[PDB]
Parts: C-alpha cells; structure tokens; sequence
C-alpha cells in the first residue's frame, strides 16, 4: 500500500532522511545522483505526505540547506524541488516555516528572479491567513 508504504517510510523516519543527508553531505556522491536522490526525498516526502514529513520534513529542510550549500546545475531543478516540497508541505504556520523559508527565497532569487518569485507567490497563497504573520519578521 502506498500507505503502508508511508507506514515502512515513517518507522525508517528521521535515519532514512539522515542517510540521504549524509549521502548529500558527502563530496564524493555524484551531483546528478544527488539530484536524483533529492527527487528521490522529494517522492520519499510525497510517500510520507506531509503530516508524515512533521519534524524529519523541517529536518529534510536542514538538508535541503545543505542540498542549498551546493547546488549548480541541481539548484535549479532543486529549488523547483523545494518549492514542491514546500507545496508537499502542509501550509501549516508561514511563521513556523520562518527564517528557513527566506533562506530558500534567498538562494532562489540569486539561482534566478523567477524561481523565487514562483514559489514566493505559491508560499503566500498556500500561508493564506497565516501569510503575512511572519511578514513583519521577513523584512
């Protein structure tokens, strides 16, 4: 079941992420296979959905940071990731997503306007009433 697949995915957890993090963290994984392995957490997330991701995904976040230290040519493939990851996201708080959020914003921007504009404009939608809480802390 893809449900009892999530159920395999949730008892595998945070160390599955952590796995894919370290993969991620090390020099030696090939660029494009990280990517696929990013497109892999993103479909791993997905599997979950996102009640499942819950604190792993604000940890698959860190990871997509470091995912966000190295990016190139994934970045762009990558951000559209962190934007469906976002989308995955439950719109939950914009605040909770704070800091972490921007940061992204920040790296897509410079990857390119659009990119961070996209998503931007996805996050404000999907925040809703929760959109502009945080408005004030992202000056």
């Amino acid at each position: 079941s893809p449900e009892l697949m999530a159920d395999y995915l949730q008892p595998k957890l945070l160390g599955i992420l952590a796995f894919f993090n370290m993969q991620l963290l090390s020099s030696s994984v090939g660029i494009e296979d990280k990517k696929m392995a990013l497109n892999s957490l993103m479909s791993l997330m997905k599997l979950m959905g996102p009640k499942h991701v819950s604190s792993v995904r604000v940890k698959m976040m860190t990871t997509l940071r470091t995912g966000l230290r190295f990016k190139d040519d994934f970045p762009e493939l990558c951000c559209r990731a962190w934007d469906c990851f976002v989308r995955c996201l439950d719109h939950a708080c914009l605040g909770s997503l704070l800091s972490h959020v921007i940061v992204a914003l920040l790296p897509l921007i410079h990857i390119q306007p659009k990119e961070t504009a996209a998503i931007f404009h996805y996050l404000i939608i999907e925040n809703r009433d929760a959109v502009q809480d945080f408005l004030h802390e992202i000056y």
